[PDB]
Formats: C-alpha cells, sequence, structure tokens
RNA sequence: AUGAGGAUUACCCAU
RNA sequence: AUGAGGAUUACCCAU
RNA sequence: AUGAGGAUUACCCAU
RNA sequence: AUGAGGAUUACCCAU
C-alpha cells in the first residue's frame, strides 16, 4: 500500500485520457503532474495539516491548462494560453470516523456527478436557476 | 506494524468503493490519495507531534470533492464550489497508555456512528435542532 | 495495610503479562519498575499532597516502551521513539470520604474500561469523530 | 512487594548479559546502574510525578555505553568513547484504569519487538522508508 | 509508488556494492545514507526548486569517504580520514519536455561514461592533455 | 598519449550519437563543442586545479541545447530556443591514490545509471517522493 | 505547559 | 635578462 | 573558503 | 481563525 501513485485526471474514453503521475513530495506537500512540460501541464497538489487541536483540513489544488504555442523573441515555446484553477479546503473534526469521512467522499462526488445542478452550470457558463 | 497502506476511505459495499493509497511522504507527512486528477480526488493527510512538553498532537486533513453533476477528468472552477475540507486536530496528553488511547479512538467512532446526531445533521445539510 | 507491592500492570492473561514491582522510595514518592533495562522498562511512580488548603492531589506518571522492531537489552536512540508518557494529576477536596473516593476510582475506571471511546480511539492511533 | 528491583537490561542469551541493579532513590528518583565502574556503568532512572492536576508523567532515561581504555598523562583508565541517551517522557490521564495502562504498555513493546519497523530502521542506521 | 528509496550507489559487481538508503527528507532535500558508522557512511542529497521564472534547478550532493580508524589515547573511533565532495546543479527551462529531460540525462551518463575524457582524467589523478 | 579528444556525450545507438571535438585548451580550461552552428552547438568544459593546500578540484560544465529557428524580419538563423546547464564541482584530497579516484568515478556513474532515483526523477521533470 | 530544540553531575534553551 | 640566490600549489628574492 | 544563491562570452551576488 | 477577498514559483490581502 502507498496511496501515492498515478491516476486519470481526465477521462476521455480511453483515448486523450489525461493521466498525473507523482512529482514531488517536498514540504508535506503531495504533488502530481501530467506528462508534459512543465509549462503545459496538469497539476495536482494535497496536503493535510492539524489546522486545530481538533481539526484536520485537507488542501486540494487543481489546474487545467489551455495549451498553446507561442512566437517570442521570433521563436516558438510550448506554453499555456491560460489556466483554471481549483482550490479547495475541507475541514474534518477528529472525532470523525472512518465511515463518516467516507460519507463526505460520496458527498463530493454526488455533488460532481453528470446531469446534477453545479456541474451543469459549470459546464454552460451559466449560473444556478 | 508498516501501517502506511492502501485502505477503504469510502464504503459503498463493495461496489464504488472508493481506496485511497499512499502517494507522498515528504517531511513524516504521510499523504493518501484516490485515483483521480488532484482537483477531483479524495485526499488524506496525517502527522504527529509533541505540541508542548505536556501534550501530543495528531492533525488530519481530509478533503472530499462534490460529485453530483461532476465532470471527470474536467477542469471546475472556482475550486471552492467542488471541494469540502475536514480538519481534524486531536490532542493527547503524553500519560495517555494505548489502553487510553484505544478509548478515544472509540469516542471518535461513536461520534460518527450512523444514526447519531452530529453525522445525521452533516448529511442533511442541516444544523441541530 | 501496606500497599506498596508487587503488581500485574500488563494483562495478558497469566502468559506474557508485565508485572512491575516496587523499586524506590526516595522522597515518599513510590516507584515500580519492570523487569528492564531501565531505558526498556515501564515505570509507575505515584506520590500524594496537600495541593492547597481546599485539595489534595495525587500525582501518577507512567512509561511505556514502544515494543515493535525493539531489540531487548539494546541501545535504542532517540529515547523519545521508544517511550510514551502518561501524566495523571488527580484532585481531591479535603470535603471528600472513603466513599466519594471510591467513586472516584470508578470513574477512572470506566473512562477507561474496553469499548469505550477514549481508549479505543487511544488504542487505534486516532482522534475523536 | 517491591518493584525496585534488578533486571536483565540487555539480553544477550545468558552469556555476557547486561544486568541492572537498584542503586539510589534520592530525591524520588530511582536509578539502576550495571556492575560497572561509575564511569562505564549503564544507566536507567526513572521518576513519575503529577505534572497537571489531571495528569501523571512518568520520565525514563537510559545510557547505554562505549567502553574504552583510555590513556590521560600516561596513565590507563577505564572510560566511555561515548554514550548512547534514551529520553522517554509518558503522560498518563488520571482516568486511566489499570487495564488501559496495561495497553500503554503492550504498545510499547509492540513498537520495538524485533522485526518491526522502527527497531528495524534503528539497528539499520537508516530511516523509515 | 516512490523514488525516495534505497539503490546502489558504487557498483563492484554484487559483492562490496555501497548502497545508501533513505534517511530524511526535511525541507525540500532528500538525504541518502549507507549503513553502519554514520561517520564512515556514505552520503547523497538532492532537492528541486524554481530558481526563477523560467528555471527548475536540481542540487544534487555526493559525499565519498576514506573509511579509516582513528586512535587518541588508546581510544579508537570509526571515522573517515577525508571525504571527496561532488557537488552538482542543473539548471531546466520549464519549457523542457519529458523528452528534452531523457537528453539532457543521457548527456549526463555520456559525460561519465568508461573511456570517456573526464571520467578517466579522474580516475587517474589527472587532468585534460 | 591524449585524452583531448572526440568523444560521444549522447549515445542514440549509432544513428543521432551527439559527438563533442575538441576546440579549445587556453588557460587551463579544456572545451569541447559538437559540430554544426556553434548557436545550437554542445558545450563541454573541464579544468584541475589545487583549490587548497590539500585539495584538487575539478569544475566540468556541460550544455544542452534546444535547437530552433528563429525567425526576425523574415531573417531566419540557427538558434537555442534555450540551454540546460549542468555544472559540477567536485575535491578530491591529495591523499587519493588511484584506487579512490575510481572509486569516486563509480559513485557518479552509480548516481546517474538508469532506474536510480535521481537520473530518473530528472528525466521526468520530477523530485523526489 | 510546547518544541522531529541542544547536551549529559534529574541539565541548559526558545516561546 | 643575471645570480655555485631560497623554496616547492610553473613560486617567491636581489640586482 | 560557503551558499538546495542567480545567470550563461570560465560570469555576476551574499556572507 | 473569517472573507460568494485577488492571484498563481503551497502566494499575496483585510479583519
Amino acid at each position: 500500500a502507498s496511496n501515492f501513485t498515478q491516476f486519470v485526471l481526465v477521462d476521455n474514453g480511453g483515448t486523450g485520457d489525461v493521466t498525473v503521475a507523482p512529482s514531488n513530495f517536498a514540504n508535506g506537500v503531495a504533488e502530481w503532474i501530467s506528462s508534459n512540460s512543465r509549462s503545459q501541464a496538469y497539476k495536482v497538489t494535497c496536503s493535510v495539516r492539524q489546522s486545530s487541536a481538533q481539526n484536520r483540513k485537507y488542501t486540494i489544488k487543481v489546474e487545467v491548462p489551455k495549451v498553446a504555442t507561442q512566437t517570442v523573441g521570433g521563436v516558438e515555446l510550448p506554453v499555456a494560453a491560460w489556466r483554471s484553477y481549483l482550490n479547495m479546503e475541507l475541514t474534518i473534526p477528529i472525532f470523525a470516523t472512518n465511515s463518516d469521512c467516507e460519507l463526505i467522499v460520496k458527498a463530493m462526488q454526488g455533488l460532481l456527478k453528470d446531469g446534477n445542478p453545479i456541474p451543469s452550470a459549470i459546464a454552460a457558463n451559466s449560473g444556478i436557476y
């Protein structure tokens, strides 16, 4: 066992899938990056700290790039037109059992399931109404 | 007893379970992540330290993704809308024996057991009433 | 009722029990140690005193060795990695009768009884949840 | 009963065993030393105090010497090339029953058992990985 | 998945091989050390970091000891008569793809291959001629 | 007899192999450069010198270019989009015999062997984890 | 009271 | 440039 | 002489 | 510690 393994970030049904792999663990921050130049890579980081005497806090971040080729000084460089950033913070009391935590995971999964309000809004450049 | 191993975080009874596996150990801070992009993964980190002369403190952090209307592998912004954060901090006096600690763990499991108030509130998007 | 005597600290049901026996009485501070080097022994000390005009206070300290991967009689450094420390301080008002005190002892036994939260937490390297 | 008795600190299977014996109890500090010149002896000390109103703290220390013969001013003296020090502090709430304490002892014993992670690392001049 | 593992630093067939094992990863600096006396051990450290806006930089260090015994006052200690210090810094622009990096590694391996100028000059206390 | 000769820096089988050839040896600094445009060439320099009374020190440098064509005003020139810079210093006491040096070289070759931590971390835009 | 602070005449140190 | 000048990280020194 | 200091006409910087 | 605060070298900002 070791949960620090590679995984499929973007699932495009076996073709053009974006898989992310472990790349660094310096300073207690777990990092995963897609197989690209550091300038065009997808990035995922995770860290856990004992925020309070009775809380533990997970800090998760994802970076989705819009890859492009830019000409600088007459030369072509692999670059990122822009990046989308996801920053999530999860605070869990120390009294939460494993089953209480499994509940939290399922909630986050249900939150983003296809067809549900939120992902439907995001995917359509809309708000909730 | 090497305890840094893979384990079931969200138990949906064999089918659709969420397994979290070791992914980083930088700075004695153990990390576990699910097989997802880091922006949509379930993340768990844990570390222990002597907070003061009389106490030891465990800091546990968990991150859970919102799943409803989630687009697997997609770029979902703002991050704060798609993630839940749990920060647990457990303070244990240096006088606590293994038995004392086992009792402390039971208190945590009981706090989160199915049907008890706290988890029933969280799950129903409610408070106490 | 001379109570300074040998007694079973860790009960593993007759076989593999850890007995602790009187080893020092300097300064009215009773001490008990297991039959080990002092760096790997189970140690227990107890003393009572009038903390203030209205209270009496018992100070109980226990030391427990980390046993997993322990080398009997070997030199294990750093000390702080191989030992657990328990500091108990019990304050009892001078008005407490023997009955009141018996009740206080039951509260302590109940707090640590098998299956209750606190010991269940400690034993599972967890907090409350 | 009196737990202040001699015991085998280093077990080398009946031959070359390092047994330690009671040597002092001044100032509430129980001391044991191996049968050597005070300059080359193994030393073990234990003391218990009521650290807080509700905690008891055991302070245990072991000293493992590397014996050598040094020539000073043209004369040979029994000496110690260097010493390894183990300092452990154990804090136990006053609410811990005897069985809760037996749990603590077993934990420390399991922690150092041959073959387990920690003693395996120490014995090999390595870290955990 | 982890690359912070044990590995062979010096390959002498399969007998006399020098192996370094992880020992510590504090402050983003990974450290490996060979077994036995830390005083006579081989050391290797590695760290990575964003030096500037477009460059990541690796700092790798190796220490080769000259194993010897020091005798002073008739007291002998295992020591290193002296040490050889290899210190290298590698800068890589964030535009480097994995292919580009693989090339950079082959350049380093080729630079030190048996028979080539640099490695054979060093192996003979010589310079270029 | 001479070691200031041509050699293979990058080994790609036998086709696409990068070869550097001597170019200049002024001021005790030996320099090798690959053929074609100096602008897109691989560079290697090496020098040795008595740093202190007991230490000799080698300073080796390698430059890996990213071959590209720059177009400005419709005028294209062969250039390097950027360069990777390897800079290493090796210190060796004057007490090192040829055997000691050979060991130091094997340590360097082992440090970069395929499959080992450092070389595989670099080859993947990653760090240690 | 806390330190994955240092040492070794049950001792210094920081907060 | 010279020294039957001195030393030893291809270096000081006198004229 | 040291830097997990920065770069890239064997070069700058801090101590 | 809190922000339906801002960004993107695990970083600034207000309270």
